[PDB]
């Protein structure tokens, strides 16, 4: 039991210094604004091996904000968006899962698979109930949760 306000605390509300409260619209014009001041504007070329990490530091700091802005909330979609559109593309390369292995918990009514390289996988009842795809968090793989009926005898 706690507060239900999830405010930010990020590099991401940091980098371009907009509340919580802000909108889309202006944050266009204040990351053009933002980012351009952010970027180097010294006169220094005593920058060894930095000078790359700091360059490709900032490409990806600006973009960080530049979609999650704030929270996860903020825009996850475009991330997932690629996602689950880089993994259709692998389709079925592991191998299939049948549901009767998966350990059910009757704690918190819900399945879980280990993989055998060292990662392992977590679906809730009702989250395997709506997706179907499931890729290892390790190794270049993906399985296919299968839900088949077997034990039939009334509970
Ligand atoms: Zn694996």
């Amino acid at each position: 039991m706690m507060a239900v306000e999830q405010m930010p605390k990020k590099d991401w509300y940091s980098i371009l210094g907009a509340d919580p409260s802000a909108n889309i619209s202006d944050l266009k014009q204040k990351y053009q604004k933002l980012i351009l001041m952010y970027h180097p504007d010294k006169q220094s070329t005593d920058v060894p091996a930095g000078t790359v990490e700091e360059c490709v530091q900032k490409f990806i700091e600006i973009d960080q904000a530049w979609k999650i802005l704030g929270n996860e909330e903020t825009k996850r979609e475009y991330d997932l968006q690629r996602c689950e559109d880089d993994l259709r593309n692998v389709g079925p390369v592991d191998a299939q899962v049948y549901l009767e292995e998966m350990s059910w918990n009757e704690g918190d009514h819900s399945f879980y698979l280990s993989c055998r390289c060292g990662g392992k996988y977590s679906v809730s009842k009702d989250e395997a109930e709506e997706v179907s795809l499931i890729s290892c968090d390790t190794c270049s793989l993906i399985i296919e949760l299968l839900h088949y009926n077997h034990h039939h005898h009334h509970h």
